[PDB]
């Protein structure tokens, strides 16, 4: 895709995300990966030195991807001073909705027909060789799965039964459903 | 492709690429399919244009097949968050979601070319539906409870009950631009 | 594979073994059921009733499931021909082959000691592509099939309908033991 | 697959066990329609009356569907000659599969309980590519071919040719109690 | 597929039963023309006219089209050989298949009645590629073709050279009463 | 392909040969009409309007056709804006890009003495899938756009629709002469 | 292919078609001339001699062309043997084809009415890779070969070998007609 | 492979060779461990035991590993049948080839001299994808799988369940020497 | 490839080229390749571009080229005869079928040749598929044989030969040295120093 | 690759090329062949009376586009230096020995290997086509040997017997053929 170029009055002339990341604006689309979370990883890290205390907006429009990845962009989310707003377009699903609930509470948003899907994990990688290679894994899925639907748990200020049900299948969301959920605190209009 | 650049006179000499020059014009095109980096750099524009300038109108060209849902949806608020009025215009063609984008334009600022042709539908799968009935019977939900947003949107747009787009949207439902101005999708056909 | 052969006494006569072993009412199902594969059991199957509409028929089953379709033509056969159809688990009986399995005449349904016994809900019957309208239908015929499923094996196991819809929401794999318990199997063989 | 072999007491003669089921006027109709599944179908039904002009032929059906025009030879074998052709549905009767199926003899038109039969217009009879002068002639084609499939549907089942175009507008499943009452079968055989 | 073995009483004597139906003069012609499919028609017919001249042949054809010279190997052996051959359209008779059915001997051509009969000019009779010299003599080699065809169907059909060259533009289906009155085939058969 | 600078003499500015060309309102259809392509050509035209509305546009075609919609954009864009669109054929105008190239300004549509000219009716506008009554949209949507196409065309050319629809059948090849004396063009360059 | 199987009366013995047509010395060469195609009309070839050497051989040809060397060892076991062989063109003769079809004994060589006879130079008879050293001896000796053939063919024709050089130099297809006026063939068959 | 063909006398029976040595009540298990060939080696030892219940089977082993399901189905038919089924190590028996090697009858479980035996944890049973849920169900399977088949090894080789938990953990190597101070096999043949 | 960069000399200051936008400005067009829609274009707007600065100065056209397509070709005849400025023509390495016609295509007298080039005329292969039905493979071949019609036509008018001996020399592929060129016609001259 | 930048900004082909330093490496092609005659008609211009340094590493590639470098190499009025880095094969070898005489040189474990040539494209179609390319293919062996028994000083019948197979030559027997002159060290 070409990205368009604008001109900022001070003249500079930016791609359009590079103008959109000086009005501390962080943008995920697109599946998580480690090069997409690394990104917004290095984006997080550099608006937190440019300003410490004013909030950063974290777009998300992400059907899911890697959970390390994912994880990677949560830790530092939590590790930074300013906060970090979130906003779902389009959809937030897997890691997107998990990231999505993440942000700092009272500043999580989804735009009206955006869509919320949260699920426990697939596979985070093969499960061949031996048994005992496959007990391994087995085991460390099962343990992210309990992470993840712990911390969601948390982040919702719901019980770890209830993301435990919730999330055994596919479980989509409107915006009014996630906000009643709880993975966000505020849908916008105008 | 080769994107020509263009020349800005201005207080000085600055160098675009067509696109770029159209975009300071505050036009915006969405071209070929609806993607998750074609809507948000749809998206993108919107929000830059704002900031520019909250009261002037932007202009949405649209010549697109169809694509994403949820890739249009992201334009779609985007549009009716953004105080500005965005003009839509089809050139080409709007089919599936860039049938419904232009209609989700302004309301008297929705336009066609004369020879364009504008096709609405239902959608089909926003996704694959395998593994066990259990997921299968989750995913048709959703395709249905997206197929009535789609449908329950389409008629606010042409003011026309629910019941007309759920009969008009179960096939393909091609319109010139006199049927879609009639339809309720566009307000207004140019010619000069 | 190359299939032996084998002598019966009466003269002589020369049989593939698979030949020979139907001549003494035992049928195989081996591998996926496809349309051919349960076709060749519904033959048998009307095959045996003619010989002997009285004598039991032995339906072995090693099967990780299949098409559901062809599994219902086994199934039909099986319940309308009037001699019974024992069913004898081998290695597996996974999916339809489990369904099949469960099918046989009460009091006849065996387990080999060491088989694995897997029942579920189904999987796709067909795709679901084309408009919102065609994955409505395929959804909704799909939600009929499964349960239809639940409602047979509830009755095979003499189980309520809600203990199917439970046990086959998500792979339930079972020793001969636990099926035997469960009520998929009546008895398990040793000797 | 390994089709059994099967002895038949007269001597003795060994069959295959599907041509010892033809001896039993018995032809089988499984998997897709084809030109050369269609015409092994049509030279066991020609060979079925020769063999006895009177006696009723069964034709047990397993299909999916297929091409039209592969059905239609059946189809019009089965009109053609004099012996009634009643017909069963296994497992599964739909698209063409159904159409032979309600194609049997009036008050011969069997399903088993659990068999699935699906009734829809048709698909592509063949691809539309070329000139749009090319496409509109082969849209006509398959129009046309809707309209007589519809046409001798609406026939078979004794309905209006107007509930037909209803029905077959999108894949309409029905069970066997189903089908009987919207006519494309008889009887639902159990025992 | 398997085809059926049948037994003929005479005695007994085992066959598949297309075998068994050229016994009876029966000569199928199903699916695409190509050397071998049109050299086992020929092969059939130089047969049959050794086991009795003088006797009817029966030329079943479901036949979408093929190769001409392969259909006019079969065109020129049904002209060539003395007993009358009869042609019947089963399904479909599309292109040399149509042509084919034409070629049967005047008032024994039939069809049944919901077969399909499609006429057209001939496509690519082998690749036009190579130098502008090569594609001229191929070109050249298609018109002669082009118009050798559409001459002996006119012939069959008692119909002026014109009209099968506007008929034949763009594939001409027809039903086998349209066909009828366009003088491809004589008869329509029912019972 | 590399695509060369030049310098333009104002102080000086360097720009890719194109975009020097786009200074002197020449704008390029090079290949097929494409979404991307013919954006890039409504996206100069409309440049050029805004740089000046009174002076002609000069739209150069090399292409071998492509997207009727994607060429309908260019069509209503040039139509639209304020300046004359002179149109000049080099190496070929097939299909929509003969369409474009008759779309010019009455007395400023060109062609170069060699170029090769093309005009026929549309292909596929898309793939004729899916259920028959899917088919039946799809050829409608086709003959709606081939109607539309000869109806614009016989505009453009000054001659009856009937004229253009005898013309368009199949690929009508036309010399620069033939094109003037058809309507496409009104001159021929030669220096 | 299923290749039928008919009974010759004698007792009975049973037959597939084409040995049963081997017995009334007709051999056919059906497809490309490939080793193993040839080497089945040697070995038929041979084996006719040895049966009755004085009666003639009928060698049905069907044929595009195929290998030169596959053709020479037909063509040199055609004129060795003590029994004319008889050629007839059905469908095709063509290239290697061709060939063998004016390799029959003169007097004997047949075409029927709508076959179609091409003559040509050789194509490769083998790759031309390598070296420039490999490449010249490659490119000599298929100049061999084409100037073997040219000079065999003029022979079979009565033919100058400047004429077979000129009308072989592209693809030349000849009618039946056309073909005996060449001199590639002696009768042309009707009934 | 052409397997050959061995005259046994009696009159005389022609057999292939493998067909002859189940004559000798020798039932072969080569190559990899198939539902197919599984259940070959079942309908062997199901139709040995009928010809003599009392006669020792001899299996022999040539086999890489396979399905477990398969190999359990043929071990359950080894233990449940009442002739004793000897075994007997030819080239390899590795992962189910060593277990059904190890599962003869104690006191007859033989290997040759240069054989190879390797005992392991299984792998995949099957594939792992899906959701946390349906990975965590098939995890728990392979578990059972494996303490299954570590349990039945220790009471085949009389040791404890924690020798074989540590010696299949990953791929273990014996000689014949080896497998028979493990316990895996009683002798060693040599001559 | 990576095209290097050179730097032309002007007052006080230097001006960066790829060495291609260099030697445009020079007037040298190069074809290098086959013949197509997009690397024909690029010749056009080039030649266009060239007349523009200077209508008068020749402009030297270097062609390596192994053919390609007629349509593609005959838009650089085309703006060739066009064009005020004459057309200077170079053969590097190869003028092969289209590459042949335009290297002939030079303005008479200033068609030049390598000492080694290899010059090949011969009559057009495909000019697309002739595929669909009879009707349309019979209109292909038409266009085909009125398009070997022009080809033979115009080459016979830049060698000054006859119809009757163009037509004959490019049944097949005719390959000439660059002194067999000068000899038929398709060059002038040919350049050693 | 990443071509490293040098100090202006030159990448380091282009600031060689200010040297009068040309690379042929890799395979002959229309694009390789053509940029080397580019650089090769600008160094003349730059300066018609330096040495030009052709610095070649080339398997070998087409003829015609080794053809199109040769006569820019004897066209242009500036000597054309050649090096033999790591290998010179086939039209490598021949524009080696293309190189001004006297100037032609190799490095001490370079490899120089000389052969017919093989396809100049394929042969297929009607034997009639198949003669014309062996009769083309042929000529251009003989032009090939011809030029190369020029440079070398050697007579044609030697090349033919030497180009028969793969000749491969070290440094020093490519300078006692005549491919080369010196070899350099240091």
């Amino acid at each position: 895709y070409l990205v368009p170029t604008v001109i900022e009055q001070s003249e500079r002339a930016f791609d359009i995300y590079s103008r959109l990341l000086k009005e501390r604006i962080v943008f995920l689309v697109g599946p998580v990966t480690d090069e997409s979370a690394n990104l917004v990883v290095a984006q997080l890290l550099f608006l937190e030195s440019e300003n410490p205390d004013k909030d950063i907006f974290f777009y998300i429009n992400s059907p899911g991807g890697s959970v390390t990845a994912g994880m990677s962009i949560y830790d530092t989310m939590n590790f930074i001073k300013p906060d970090v707003s979130t906003l779902c377009l389009g959809q937030a699903a897997s890691m997107g909705a998990f990231l999505l609930s993440a942000g700092e509470k009272g500043k999580r948003f989804a735009l009206p027909n955006s869509r919320i899907m949260i699920h426990q994990p697939l596979i985070s990688g093969g499960l061949g060789g031996q048994a005992s290679d496959i007990e391994i894994h087995a085991r460390e899925l099962l343990k992210i799965k309990e992470k993840l639907n712990r911390l969601m748990a948390k982040h919702c200020d719901r019980d770890l039964a209830d993301l435990e049900r919730d999330t055994d299948r596919d479980n989509f969301m409107s915006a009014e459903e996630a906000k009643e959920y709880g993975l966000i605190d505020q849908i916008l209009e105008n």
